[PDB]
C-alpha cells in the first residue's frame, strides 16, 4: 500500500502555518526509498535510501548511511545545499515518522508536529 511516486503538496508547520509544495516527490518500492526535486527546466534531482515499518511509524534512511566504510560520501550528501533544502534531517540522514494517514490516493507523515501532505501521482 506504499508503492509509488508521492507528490509532497504541503508542509503543516505545529503552529498552524502552510508551505505549498509542487517540486517535491517521494517514491516507495519493496523497502528502497526515491526521492526527486523537479525543476519546470526539464531536470531534476534524485535521492535514494531505505525505509523500515514499525507498529505507526516509518523510518527513512537515506542511503550512503552513516557506517564507517561510508562516512565519507555520507558527509558529502548531508553536507550538501540539496539536502539541507529538501530533507533537513541533520547529519544523521535519517528520519522517522508517524503515518497519521494512508490510503490509495494520500498519505500524511508526522514529524515533531510538521505534518507532510502527500497525494499519489
Amino acid at each position: 500500500d506504499w508503492v509509488g511516486k508521492w507528490q509532497l503538496r504541503e508542509y503543516q508547520y505545529p503552529d498552524g502555518k502552510v508551505q505549498k509544495v509542487d517540486s517535491i516527490f517521494y517514491g516507495f518500492q519493496k523497502g528502497s526509498f526515491l526521492a526527486y526535486c523537479m525543476n519546470k527546466s526539464g531536470s531534476y534531482e534524485g535521492f535514494y535510501g531505505y525505509y523500515k515499518l514499525k507498529d505507526d511509524e516509518i523510518s527513512i534512511t537515506l542511503w550512503p548511511d552513516n557506517s564507517s566504510g561510508n562516512e565519507a560520501a555520507h558527509e558529502e550528501l548531508v553536507n550538501s545545499a540539496s539536502y539541507k533544502n529538501f530533507f533537513g534531517w541533520g547529519d544523521t540522514g535519517e528520519r522517522t515518522f508517524k503515518v497519521e494517514e494512508l490510503t490509495d490516493k494520500k498519505m500524511r507523515l508526522n514529524y515533531e508536529g510538521t505534518k507532510y501532505v502527500f497525494r499519489k501521482y
